């Protein structure tokens, strides 16, 4: 590409991200005083393990559905073959969601916007995956220290998704070229905004890989404890992405096929 084309990619990526945000940042900030009461927190903690897992899986599936739409609107993504579209989404959808989560996290009080209000990690105690929860909260806490702009989150999550190193890509070189153009767009934007200092502060990729592995692993523990709940009450797209073998369900291909 060249300078006009790079800036066009910058604006296109930021537009795609705005149109596929579940919640506007302003909406999330305005809600910061709306925190679960101690009695509402006690009620979450008295919910059964399987109901809290189902509710979190539903919450996560809705966020993932927006990431799929982001991908479809991302320059060049729909040009890739369907095998590679699916490889990239299966690998990076949750990674994007974990990054997007910092917008909904309040570092002042260590709360996250969940089911209409802000609550701390104690809200999730019924899940029985305390390590994963605090790992996710610590990750959001670290990202919040970066003070991402919406444009920065747009460009960075595009790169999280368009990763040419994902195992299973049939057209690796084509993904390499798309990745390179998006890197140019991200780094051009950082250069023009004097934000290149954030490059050193971005999490290593192995950290997002690790969080995703923990989630799958805790799911396997839960699935062993309540296999019928997973089969009957977990969202089909969630099972396709995370549960073994859940990927007999193909939701993604329909989400990609339908306009
Ligand atoms: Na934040």
């Amino acid at each position: 590409a060249s300078l006009t084309e790079i800036e066009h990619l910058v604006q296109s990526v930021c537009k795609s991200y705005r149109e596929t945000c579940q919640l506007r940042l302003e909406d999330l900030l305005r809600q910061r005083s709306n925190i679960f009461s101690r009695e509402e927190v006690t009620g979450y903690q008295r919910k059964s393990m399987w109901e809290m897992w189902e509710r979190c899986a539903h919450h996560l599936t809705e966020a993932i559905q927006y990431v799929v739409e982001f991908a479809k609107r991302l320059s060049g993504f729909m040009e890739l073959c369907q095998n590679d579209q699916i490889v990239l989404l299966k690998a990076g959808a949750m990674e994007v969601v974990l990054v997007r989560m910092c917008r909904a996290y309040n570092a002042d009080n260590r709360t996250v916007f969940f089911e209409g209000k802000y609550g701390g990690m104690e809200l999730f105690r019924a899940l029985g995956c305390s390590e994963l929860i605090s790992s996710i909260f610590d990750f959001s806490h670290s990202l919040s220290a970066l003070h991402f702009s919406e444009d920065e989150i747009a460009l960075y999550t595009a790169l999280v998704l368009i990763n040419a190193h994902r195992p299973g890509l049939q057209e690796k070189r084509k993904v390499e070229q798309l990745q390179y153009n998006l890197e140019l767009a991200f780094h051009h934007h950082l250069c023009k905004t004097h934000r290149q200092s954030i490059l050193a502060k971005l999490p290593p990729k192995g950290k997002l890989r690790s969080l995703c592995s923990q989630h799958v692993e805790r799911l396997q523990i839960f699935q062993h404890l309540h296999p019928i709940v997973v089969q009957a009450a977990f969202p089909p797209l969630y099972k396709e992405l995370f549960s073994g073998g859940g990927e007999k369900h193909k939701i993604l291909h329909r989400l990609l096929q339908d306009s």
